[PDB]
């Protein structure tokens, strides 16, 4: 009922101690792991995988609780969808594969996932690419009416249970084509395959994936957070010699200037803009290929 | 058939050029003005209205687009949504039952309207009483991760339509409910009238009515917030003799109310009040005897 977007990708099931992990396979070589963000799949990528499957072993996969990924149960601190413990779960993954050292690159919520594994397990990454992201803690302390307008969701979602659930129940399919389409350069849903459209819509009209996404916000507004304060109060900069994409026009410009943000949380950190919305892989895939594929082999 | 909450009060459809205003009108005396709020009616007052009409003429009106009172076709910047809009409506409402300078006391959105029929038109009030709110300005401008989290409402209403019109549509009583629950000290419904709890469910209901409360929080994102600070630059104070009122378990507490009100009136009294959002509700005989102190000094 869902189109492939990955011809040629093999199709793991990858075990770990909290469910299982959906994920495309293709290419050889160096591995590659890619991890997709809100309200998205792993599919996010099949516009660039194929590319960076050309000279990387590329592993796509869905975030714990995302897509054909299992929904290990949640806690009162929303634990299993914090990004300290996507990471481990990830982690753990890898190590399925013998992957313990490899090239990561993630964007929107997987890339947050991605650079707190990297202050948590600096010795898992061989190289880091966060996209079109700042830290998780630096929206919160640099929160104003700008910032609480455009990305409302973030508090929105972040209500006690089952207020966004029972919200997100009335229209899902609207909501979730909604998130897409605000954030693009367009302003339409022009930039993304209209297949890979029905890939999150479908997804997102579970009540169970749904609750997951809330889950993950929830941890974003608290957990996350705290482990950011954390870090930023000690003064640890990321070691992982990483790479920062965003769009012109993407949501963290609008913010700050992301690679004067990131130098303040990494040591080794490069960085460059690129014309396109929030959806860097999608909207821009020549390009946001190009600048992995480059970088990752440098 | 909803329940009637205040015995002895008439009602009144109101003819203004915007659309007729619903109104509770009941006692005699010096002529008091009710604003409600979000998401209430009129009848969030029936517990100290009957109170008041001891001592005044009390009009208690449903805000223009809410509960009863008629719904002006809004626009693209939602003008007759705003709070300018709003007080000059009930201004023109006022000046049909020949009240053209009168006490005024508010709560939430109400609250809004009046603060800022005061700034733009002081010489329609004698008196004027805001319950359990700050300025739209302070509370944009204070924003943060706590107030983000703690009052998401303002942004996620206001983002355009039909985001939250389609979303609201879902399940309307649950947060309807939900939001009068919420801001309370038991944090339920107990501290409410089942009755009026009902008038608040069956209006929420209306996705017209809805869509206007969107509209009202959008104004309140944008063109209200601009309004507000305009006069924030220009050193522009309320004249008019205030009283600040707010819950002690509140919303508006949660920065220093009385400060936040001097830098905004240049008369300004306050007090806080053992309640949580909802003063007329969890808190009537309180509320009562100071908003009787107050407009009869
Ligand atoms: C996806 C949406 C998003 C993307 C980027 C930022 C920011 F401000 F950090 F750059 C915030 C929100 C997501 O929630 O991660
Ligand atoms: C009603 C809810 C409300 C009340 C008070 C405040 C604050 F923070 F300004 F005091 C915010 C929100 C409303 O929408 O005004």
């Amino acid at each position: 009922d869902l189109a492939d977007l990955f011809p040629g990708f093999g199709s793991e099931w990858i075990n770990t101690s909290s469910g299982r992990i959906f994920a495309r396979v293709g290419g050889d070589g160096p591995p590659l792991l890619l991890l997709h963000g809100f309200p998205q799949t792993h599919v996010m990528w099949h516009r660039v995988a194929p590319k960076l499957a050309e000279r990387f072993k590329v592993i796509v996969a869905d975030l714990p609780g995302y897509g054909w990924s299992d929904m290990p149960e949640s806690d009162e601190q929303h634990t299993p969808y914090t990004k300290r413990a996507m990471a481990k779960q990830l982690i753990e993954a890898m190590e399925q594969l013998g992957h313990v050292h490899f090239a990561l690159a993630g964007h929107d919520r997987g890339a947050r996932v991605s650079y707190r594994l990297a202050l948590d397990s600096p010795g898992r990454l061989s190289k880091l690419a966060v996209l079109d992201i700042l830290p998780t803690y630096e929206y919160w302390q640099r929160m104003n009416r700008a910032y609480a307008l455009k990305i409302y969701h973030w508090s929105f979602l972040a209500q006690p249970a089952p207020l966004p659930e029972n919200l997100l129940g009335g229209d899902p399919d609207f909501y979730v084509k909604a998130m897409l389409a605000s954030y693009t350069r367009a302003g339409d849903l022009s930039a993304f395959d209209p297949r890979a459209v029905e890939h999150y819509r479908i997804a997102f009209a579970d009540p169970m994936r749904r609750h997951v996404m809330c889950e993950d916000y929830r941890a974003g507004a608290y957990a996350d957070f705290e482990h950011d304060k954390i870090d930023v109060e000690a003064g640890n900069k990321i070691p992982v010699p990483m790479l920062a994409l965003w769009g012109a026009s993407g949501i963290a410009q609008s913010a700050a200037t992301p690679l004067d943000v990131w130098r303040k949380w990494a040591s080794d950190v490069q960085g460059a803009p690129i014309e396109s919305g929030a959806f860097l892989p999608e909207e821009a895939p020549d390009q946001t290929a190009e600048a992995l594929v480059r970088f990752f082999s440098a």
